[PDB]
């Protein structure tokens, strides 16, 4: 029942380590696993060559057995260059241009998560806006430890923005003309993921169905850039005398 203690660390570094530590659950094998863990925490934050000296304290009177680890981060890797190219609709797209500005400046300390996040952001704007052919020609976080420098190389192609095709409904007790009135976009409008959510919600506001499943048809779209939707719905169906005769 062992306690890890880290001395020598401060700030964000301290936290990224401590976190990386509670990760594990007292011999040389276990100590090495601790050394590894501390090293992962520092790399992510730009420290590839630290020093870790362990002091293992004897199983105490009673209570909890301390393993200290005294850490000197050392010299950090700095961003020495970014080469990010955006091709396809992303080249001029307001949100891809916005993201391009969050690249780190030459000279700042390497943070791997900035790089991980950045790539995840491009994929996320692509999915929200229908750039379904989105691909990276290159995507490399390179570390030249000779130079203490890190380089981003990203060559990213959004491709063209797909367009909404026709919505076909099936199972419905409501006639098509009326479903078609509810679709929040015109055929040939540029895709936007939030219009799928708004289609779902408009459908629900009518009370007509108790189930809808809206499936984009990708198999076609791949080569026309027009995405038909299929909406499979299941309908929801749940004082005076009848014995009044007619006017005689």
């Amino acid at each position: 029942n062992v306690r890890l203690q880290v001395e020598g660390l401060s700030g964000q570094l301290e936290k990224n380590v401590r976190a990386q530590l509670s990760t594990i659950e007292p011999d040389r094998r276990f100590r090495a696993r601790v050394d590894d863990a501390i090293r992962e925490g520092l790399k992510a934050l730009g420290y590839y060559q630290p020093t870790i000296e362990f002091d293992l304290r004897p199983p105490p009177k009673k209570g909890r057995q301390v393993l200290i680890a005294k850490v000197t981060p050392g010299v950090p890797v700095l961003i020495g260059g970014t080469d990010v190219v955006l091709r396809g609709g992303a080249r001029t797209d307001k949100d891809y241009l916005k993201l391009l500005d969050t690249r780190p400046a030459i000279g700042t300390v390497l943070n791997q998560g900035d790089y991980e996040n950045f790539k995840k952001s491009l994929t996320s704007i692509a999915l929200r806006k229908g750039y379904f052919d989105s691909e990276f020609t290159k995507a490399q976080l390179g570390i030249a430890l000779g130079l203490h420098k890190a380089f981003w190389d990203i060559d990213y192609n959004s491709g063209e923005r797909y367009r909404f095709g026709h919505v076909t409904f099936e199972g419905s007790q409501i006639r098509d003309e009326y479903l078609q009135n509810l679709v929040p976009f015109k055929e040939g409008d540029e895709y936007e993921s939030k219009d799928l959510a708004e289609l779902n919600r408009r459908l629900s506001a009518t009370g007509w169905f108790n189930s809808v499943v809206v499936a984009p048809q990708f198999d076609k779209a791949r080569e026309t850039k027009v995405l038909p939707l299929t909406g499979v719905v299941s309908p929801r169906t749940e004082g005076y005398s009848t014995d009044v005769g007619p006017r005689v």
